[PDB]
């Protein structure tokens, strides 16, 4: 509640942030925006660019594209999951609400670092190593490129406030302390723990965006348009599942939906 | 360095040192000795009395999880052990030089370190006769964990092996605050990058751990000696440790987790 203390938790979250994620924001722009030689990315715009992108970086290409997504999900979900334990107080809560809060938690967080390596033309992939167009993504057929189509759509808004890793490692935290998780076993620690995560955020935001008229607030309402587009999600995740057999979900990601 | 910096590294850690760990070596053996009461696991009825009337987070019942107490604190080893490698990890920052590494090799140090330190850490809670749980609430007797059936209750007693002969030494907490930072500064983990700073640091902390046992125990001869050569047993038994649990999880059909919670345990099964 201190201020020292406060930009103590900043840097805290920041540097587990680093350890957690390979891929940060700030590395993914470097690539998008490019200027260099080393960094440039092999670009996949159709089927033929995905043939070669195969040999350089079976199953219709959709659901390749699908079963891509899911296995990269699986692991920000542990990612996200060590970067969890690194909070203070999280691995000190009851098991149960541990389990409730990433369950909860992790598809939204999902949502949030995968616009980090968005813009409005595509998504980078491979640890950056490749970008798969969005129009190409958009025109994967039957229900998988409208399934794509709205992840790009929250990106390029949530983009637009130009938040840095250092702030996302705050936002992110923010959201998995959520007390208002279904199940939710003991609230009040919860909420306790997310009260010095907000005020935490609400300083670094004013001292890194000064310059930036309510961001602390833009912020807590894009929280709220992730639990509408996580809420689409599972519907029409569900759909796709109840029409494609060619598809398995990763069991951890099974649990993760089951109740959801 | 000099005498001066050697005891001022010296006061550094012991004062994060208490920062970090939520029950001291000096308040456990106050508890341990009897110097009110914790609560006594001595058998299955105890346990049950006790996680009903003291609220034991690491041994309350999860939904998907074995009924079998074996089991059951079993895991709650586990969990515990989760919590202190984050109690470790907040420590660590605060050992002169140790942010400043590559943070590559921060986080293998730790990796590699969090199981010798456990183990050593826990002797300051065991005594010959049982271990205490909840920052001191609870004691749970040796004779009852190694009384667990199948390998359960062989995988508890090494535990107390070890702790009954770490705590023959009669350490306190300003030597342990500097002991457990050079297990963390060790330079032959496996994938380290820069290994000359590492090395340099734990030099340092060797020099004040020299010190520290020459002032704290003038009379206790070789003690330094004596304390480095217990490496060898922790190393060993962190050997000996992950054989066993390999065996655990190549035999136990009933160790079924949550898959989210077999996540945030991953490391220490
Ligand atoms: O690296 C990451 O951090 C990363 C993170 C996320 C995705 C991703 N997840 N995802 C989902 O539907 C999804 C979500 Cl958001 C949450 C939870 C579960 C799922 C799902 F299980 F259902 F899969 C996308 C849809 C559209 C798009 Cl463009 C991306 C995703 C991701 O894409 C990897 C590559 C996409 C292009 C082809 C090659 C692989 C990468
Ligand atoms: O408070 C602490 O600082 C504390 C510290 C350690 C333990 C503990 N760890 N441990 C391990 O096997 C272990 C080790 Cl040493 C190193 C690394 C990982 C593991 C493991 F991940 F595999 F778990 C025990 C075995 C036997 C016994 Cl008696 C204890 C331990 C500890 O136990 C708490 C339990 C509460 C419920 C009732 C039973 C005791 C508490």
């Amino acid at each position: 509640m201190e201020s020292a203390d406060l930009r103590a938790l900043a840097k805290h979250l920041y540097d587990s942030y680093i350890k957690s994620f390979p891929l940060t924001k700030a590395k993914a722009r470097a690539i998008l925006t490019g200027k260099t030689t080393d960094k440039s990315p092999f670009v996949i715009y159709d089927m033929n660019s995905l043939m070669m992108g195969e040999d350089k970086i079976s199953k219709e290409v959709a659901i390749r594209i699908f079963q891509g997504c899911q296995f990269r999900s699986v692991e920000a979900v542990q990612e996200i999951t060590e970067y969890a334990k690194s909070i203070p107080g999280f691995v000190n809560l009851d098991l149960n609400d541990q389990v409730t809060l990433l369950k909860y938690g992790v598809h939204e967080i999902i949502y949030t670092m995968l616009a980090s390596l968005m813009n409005k033309d595509g998504v980078l992939i491979s640890e950056g190593q490749g970008f798969m167009t969005r129009e190409f993504l958009k025109s994967l057929r039957k229900p998988f490129g409208d399934f794509m189509e709205p992840k790009f759509e929250f990106a390029v808004k949530f983009n637009a406030l130009e938040l840095d890793d250092s702030d996302l490692a705050i936002f992110i935290a923010v959201i998995i302390l959520s007390g208002d998780r279904p199940g939710l076993l003991n609230v009040k620690p919860i909420e306790d723990i997310q009260d010095n995560l907000l005020q935490a955020l609400e300083l670094q935001l004013k001292l890194n965006h000064p310059e930036s008229s309510q961001l602390f607030a833009k912020l807590l309402q894009k929280m709220t348009d992730l639990r509408q587009i996580v809420t689409e999600h599972v519907q029409l995740l569900q759909v796709i599942k109840k029409t494609e057999t060619d598809m398995s979900l990763h069991p951890l990601l099974q649990e993760i939906y089951k109740d959801l």
